[PDB]
C-alpha cells in the first residue's frame, strides 16, 4: 500500500464471527457512543474501546484514558480473539513485535464517515496501526504526510486488515460516507478494530 503499509485482504474472514461476538460483549460494558470533538461536534462514527487504554475526546484535545468517561468505569479488557488476530496480522505485515495496549472499536452506520486525519496521539511511532474491517464495505483514503498529498482510494471489505507503520505510520487517512447495504454478520453497519500501542 505504501512504505511500511500493507492490506491483507480477507485476512480476518475466518475470525470475523468470533470478533463480532466479542465486540458485542465489549459494548455491553462500554456502549458505543458518538463522541464530541474538542471543537464541539458530534462524530457520525460511534466508538468504544477495549484494552488498557481507550482513545477519547476531551475539551483540551484527543487523549487516551484507562477510564471510560461515559460509564466512569475501566474499559473492558482486550478479548483473546482480538489479541490473537492482531498479533497474526502484525506479524504477516512485518511487525512481529507489536504488543497493542489499546483497541478503538468504530461503528459506521450508513452515511457515517471519518474525515482525513493522522493517528498522532501515540508517543511510540515504532508500533504500527493494525486496522480490521468487518461488515459493510467502505472506501478508505490513504494519503501522505500533508493534507493535500494525493489520496489512494481503496475498497475495504469484510475481513480486510490494513496495517501501516514505519515510513507510513503518520500518513493521513479516512473513510468516505458509508454506502447503504446489508451484511449477514453485522446487518446494517461496518465495524473497524483499530489496534495501537498507545502507552510506553
Ligand atoms: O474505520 C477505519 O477503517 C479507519 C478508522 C480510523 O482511522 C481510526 O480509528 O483512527
Ligand atoms: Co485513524
Amino acid at each position: 500500500l505504501a512504505a511500511g503499509a500493507v492490506i491483507l485482504r480477507r485476512f480476518a474472514f475466518n475470525a470475523a464471527e468470533q470478533l463480532i461476538r466479542d465486540i458485542n460483549d465489549v459494548a455491553s460494558q462500554s456502549p458505543f457512543r458518538q463522541m464530541v470533538t474538542p471543537g464541539g461536534y458530534t462524530m457520525s462514527v460511534a466508538m468504544t474501546n477495549c484494552g488498557h487504554l481507550g482513545w477519547t475526546t476531551h475539551r483540551q484535545g484527543y487523549l487516551y484514558s484507562p477510564i471510560d468517561p461515559q460509564t466512569n468505569k475501566p474499559w473492558p479488557a482486550m478479548p483473546q480473539s482480538f489479541h490473537n488476530l492482531c498479533q497474526r496480522a502484525a506479524t504477516a505485515a512485518g511487525y512481529p513485535d507489536f504488543q497493542p495496549d489499546a483497541c478503538l472499536i468504530n461503528r459506521y452506520a450508513p452515511g457515517a464517515k471519518l474525515s482525513l486525519h493522522q493517528d498522532k496521539d501515540e508517543p511510540d511511532l515504532r508500533a504500527p496501526i493494525v486496522s480490521v474491517s468487518l461488515g459493510l464495505p467502505a472506501i478508505f483514503q490513504f494519503g501522505g504526510l500533508k493534507r493535500n498529498d494525493p489520496l489512494k482510494r481503496l475498497l475495504l471489505e469484510h475481513g480486510d486488515v490494513v496495517v501501516w507503520g514505519g515510513e507510513s505510520r503518520l500518513f493521513y487517512h479516512g473513510i468516505q460516507p458509508l454506502k447503504a447495504g446489508f451484511h449477514p454478520l453485522t446487518i446494517d453497519c461496518r465495524y473497524n478494530l483499530a489496534f495501537r500501542q498507545a502507552g510506553k
